[PDB]
């Protein structure tokens, strides 16, 4: 963007304004605009529009001004050539899915999706004849494997995962699959533009869910795709008829949220981090996923590609169902919810939060057990949430 | 919703909103909730609520409190069972289609259908190994034959049509499709609750894009679907997953605007009426395309199901593309824009406006001519708007 | 504004937009700039603005593109030379008064003054040594004398009236004092520049609380002054100190309500005259207040200087403080509250309402009765609105 | 407010909202109320209300739930009874002086006032015969005089100061003033109640101008004054009546700023200071104002009030006008403009800026010099701005 801007901190702010926005103002913020169409001053214009002369968004549903800026934003911040932002998270996935993946054609990705994410590919993309393979994070074998054995379209995965935060080695896989012609999407939600850059370490598209980390304040949806020109655009047609819009309003919150991205993430990396040790070393604490710790699975390879680790915490409590939900009840800060990356404190029994409709063997298929805490911390002070969490793990 | 509320124009204002919110205020309007996510006092709590004992949102992407307030009002004015919002009219379509017709099935549609709609289901659906067959509007006995022919598993159709406002007679198609199981959806868009009921008229689904009439003043995006809990839900829950959900904020911006949806739908069926007639009489007016119109050919049918004939108005201009362009480019009120509904008046040449990617051939495979202008008459007076056309087509 | 435009209607609709807005947009809407300063890109400029040499808000206190539209739409209705916008009603008439009132001077209103205004006018203004003198708004004698007595710095009243929507013969009054220096300033709230034109009819200043017509839609404060440059200037100099500026969202709000001002007004200006009438006819009403009748004391007045009569409709119940409550109580429209203009209907007894503060008899000082019932029609279909209120008028 | 939230942070946060909010929602964010006035179910409650035996805003301009959310948060954090918001600094100020401030009485204030402000005493308050006496920050000598003097009715003033940053040893004048009689105001908006808590320090009533740090983001503006009730009370009810009541919209953007006030205002603290040091060293830099140096004439009392020392750095470049022009020219990061606080980056010459309208011998009377800068540092990245502040220094 700019080549005194060399902070992603500094950019985060003045991306896509500082130096233009396209809507002329000597305002210091971005104005929302609430429009549903846009006018042209005469045929003759139109027509220059039409024929590729002239720019105009024509309707809503294809674009809109107080959009474009947060665009060009994470476009900058994630270093990639273009940005789509969608309703909600789910719907870029099921929207870049539907566009990239030909029919019956064949995609692979992890077992540590997240559950929506999950069904989608299991129960829709087959009706469209796309089968898929579900391979360990780590398991470079099996990717290799299937590279081979059928013919990828696309490997897609988060990393970090949810919600054990496992995570993939970007820079690997990406060369495999570009080697097979597969295409490669990394779901950076938990990790956030600041603690990586997937498209830097080679990945085609890194896709986000604004409503966590970039919006941040716990107050709006949003889902982002950022990558390659000829790639992203491929989508953005599909999506100016599956019209999942973004709402100026909303846009505009998270360019707010997004003022103060680094100032969040920075707090929240530490809080989590050193309450994550602080938790390892408790005694009623049985286990602790943070890949920041020595003790994760894949932490050599977050040390690698990462520089922070999130502010999501996720840890087994030595005790059952009952007993688990005696401790987050114990607790007084955060909020008993789903979501996280807001500067206020959410905790949550994964079990019963989003797979209570599945019976307690079923639910063990997926690492998820009735001990498992996802903690996200927000931004309080590190101490008060310190001492909550300890007064907490107490009362059991 | 209530017994002393018995004309539609209260209902739209009161509707699910005097009784009672489920969000308690001794506020007149519906409080905007600007929120991701929804907690919970205690795991015992959240349990009920997973088990079906309680009530929650959960999370935004299911739903709102700012929102299903929007959602009942809707409901009641259709006479719904329950209503579904989306972030945009193709939002809307595009899930009730992938959400009712099965993997191979068939489906009915006809000619006039809107552009984008179109595509949608002439390269999407197919994918899905969904056939469908195109129908004219007026051409019951194709319906009657595919009817038998085929396994229809839903007609869908928008009456009046676009942009020929075309009207197909519900109650018999109702009537015929339910002898076949086949299911019926009407976009009544154009219509609006307040022109007709389709639901009323037997149809199974009634959807309208709230971008047009239901907002009326040009500054936001909105899907919409009402009809058959049993139906509806089953959408709801591809819904859930799509993640088309519609802001807060863009939610009440349309409950304010249907806080006066009959006192503008009023005024433009009015207008649009007289100015239509004016317009047939005018020497310089080829063709006039219009319901009310006796010179209509359903208008046999829009007097038996209607109650007015909205305010858009199409109409062909004697002379070509240049010469029908001059006229447009007279005019001094309404905008040269896409869109309709809003109390700004709006113009446009379909032709350029949503079909000058094809060939001068290929546009009249669809009766779409150089000369075929649509007008979408605001709410500004008549006497301003009628002088305005007239003087413009003086310089033709 | 342009010539094209001859209804009011229709100016409030594109009034200060369709031809330009000074922020450039292909958007139909106007864009609500969220900024609380102004830049410049170097020190040159700034100094040309500040030398009036270039032309910027500079502060957010000193201005707004968002509001200006607003601004100049009022300005249009009104047929003003300039208006201002407060953040309250009271704001405005406050600001104006401590503006153009000289310290020690006198000032005249009338009796039927609004309970605050009249508190800030009988308890701050003294306090800079301004005295007033309370005149009977038909008693012209009385102004004409008062006119000659003292020196007369501004006559300020309110036409109608409240809550007995009294009307002061403008053009007359204008004339009087004019012709001893005096100034006239015209609270038209209840009017509305669509029922009335008082500067047209000669007053100096119009001033309206948004809050009530303007926005008809009962979720936004706002004031507004409108009158000749050389004047209002003198107040929006105070304004910006005093800083009661107006949020750029509220302004928004204002221009959307105002986008169906006319056909908010013509419908209400409608249901009161006639539910007065009926109302006037009913046995168990004791009196009726209201313009359009010709039991009203100047119906001649304002059968002569306006074209309609608000919505507004006070009136006595024949009966006593419980027995107007019981009736009341037994509505089931209208929301019992303060304030009036907006779609939805409300009532209240202003005995309690806004004077249960007073004694019995300190309350009938003036003219409060416990019967006195203020209706505020709203915009809800007419027949609806009638039978609920005899449903009521009978359960007494 | 409560026990598990120990850190100011935390309390920003979680402020009047974690434990309830008197609007009942399971939503995580304050819901966004847009009413203009609340109703009652029945004429008997409403008594109750007008009784005080029930609580209702009634009105708009009296309250309203999204507001009073902010009202106690900040209450909170200032550690206050109660606070009152206003729509901008200015009203607060103003309303403030006009309502606690007899007619006739005394007022004392600094030298250092901010512009408008000044004006307001020196041209307003005469008119209601309040003579006030001005002071140096430093000169405590002549406030135990002026308060032997005359009777002083208050005590008035801002620490930091503007421009200057000079810091009031509110704890002493406090003492002083109260053994007099006078109550003590300060503007703390430099500070922050982050920074320093006047009220504990002992001040009666300590105002802010949340349109800079609180809010932080540059779009929108806010006054807010906090202390004990039954003196704010007295404030809140003047303002019941002058109507600068602030719209829940702008309300709302305050409290999602405030998420972050903390973690903002750290780094504000820091880069400030720092790059205060490195000015101070530099040979282009004449001179450097800032609480932090130890070159600043109250350090000691900065350093035994405050904690941190604000974000905002005045210093004087050793050039003259158009030297000094030149150098803010070449800055590519702060904004040219008004206001500071905001994570945007804003500079300005307050000798034009703020002090154009003023002789060159005139602006001198104040310290204002052509030299004179003042950067508002954002919370961009450090190392970014030093680098842009230097290669700035450099043109010179
Ligand atoms: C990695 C990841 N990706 C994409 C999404 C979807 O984005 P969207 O929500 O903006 O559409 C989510 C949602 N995460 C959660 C939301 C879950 C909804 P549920 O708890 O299953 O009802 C969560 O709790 O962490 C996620 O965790
Ligand atoms: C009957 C009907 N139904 C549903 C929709 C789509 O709803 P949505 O836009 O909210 O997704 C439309 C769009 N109609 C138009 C919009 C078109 C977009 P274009 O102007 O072709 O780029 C139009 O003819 O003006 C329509 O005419
Ligand atoms: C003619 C007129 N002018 C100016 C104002 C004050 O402006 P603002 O409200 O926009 O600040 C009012 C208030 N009128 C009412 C509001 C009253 C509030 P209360 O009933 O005293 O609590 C009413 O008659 O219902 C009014 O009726
Ligand atoms: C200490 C202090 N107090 C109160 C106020 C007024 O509050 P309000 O702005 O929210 O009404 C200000 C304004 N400060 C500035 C505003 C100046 C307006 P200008 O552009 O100089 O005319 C500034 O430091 O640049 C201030 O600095």
């Amino acid at each position: 963007y700019a080549s005194f801007l060399n902070s992603d901190g500094s950019v985060a702010i003045h991306a896509g304004e500082r130096l233009g926005r396209g809507i002329v103002t000597d305002a210091i913020t971005t104005p929302v605009v609430n429009t549903s169409a846009y006018f042209f001053n005469k045929t003759s214009e139109l027509i220059d529009f039409k024929e590729k002369r002239r720019a105009s968004f024509e309707y809503g549903r294809y674009g809109n001004p107080t959009t474009v800026v947060l665009e060009e934003k994470i476009s900058a911040l994630e270093g990639a050539e273009s940005t789509l932002l969608m309703a909600s998270g789910m719907c870029a996935s099921t929207v870049m899915l539907l566009a990239l993946v030909p029919a019956g054609g064949h995609i692979v990705t992890t077992t540590d999706c997240y559950r929506k994410t999950r069904i989608f590919i299991e129960t829709i993309l087959p009706k469209m004849g796309i089968t898929a393979t579900v391979i360990d994070p780590a398991d470079v074998g099996a990717l290799e494997l299937a590279l081979n054995q059928k013919k990828v379209n696309l490997f897609f995965t988060e990393s970090p995962t949810n919600p054990f935060l496992r995570c993939v080695d970007i820079e690997l896989v990406s060369k495999l699959c570009h080697e097979k012609g597969a295409l490669v999407c990394i779901d950076g939600t938990f990790a956030t533009p600041l603690n990586q850059k997937a498209l830097a370490l080679g990945a085609d598209l890194v896709l986000h869910s604004a409503t966590k980390f970039l919006g941040g304040h716990n107050d709006v949806l949003a889902g982002c795709i950022s990558g390659p020109l000829k790639l992203v655009s491929e989508i953005r047609n599909l999506h100016h008829i599956l019209g999942g819009a973004l709402n100026p309003n909303a846009a505009y919150l998270i360019i707010r949220g997004m003022k103060t991205l680094h100032l969040r993430v920075q707090q929240q990396n530490s809080t989590a981090l050193r309450m994550a040790e602080i938790l390892e070393a408790h005694p009623k604490v049985r286990h602790v996923y943070y890949p920041g710790l020595q003790s994760h699975p894949e932490h050599h390879i977050a040390k690698k590609q990462m520089t922070g680790f999130g502010g999501a915490v996720s840890f087994e409590v030595d005790g059952d169902l009952l007993t688990t939900a005696k401790f987050v009840d114990a607790l007084k800060i955060p909020y008993i919810a789903p979501s996280f990356g807001g500067c206020e404190s959410i905790v949550d029994q994964p079990a019963i939060m989003s797979y209570w409709d599945l019976s307690q063997s079923d639910r063990a298929k997926y690492g998820i057990m009735d001990n498992l805490v996802r903690f996200s911390f927000g931004v309080e002070d590190f101490d008060d949430l310190k001492a909550d969490i300890l007064q907490a793990l107490d009362s059991i």
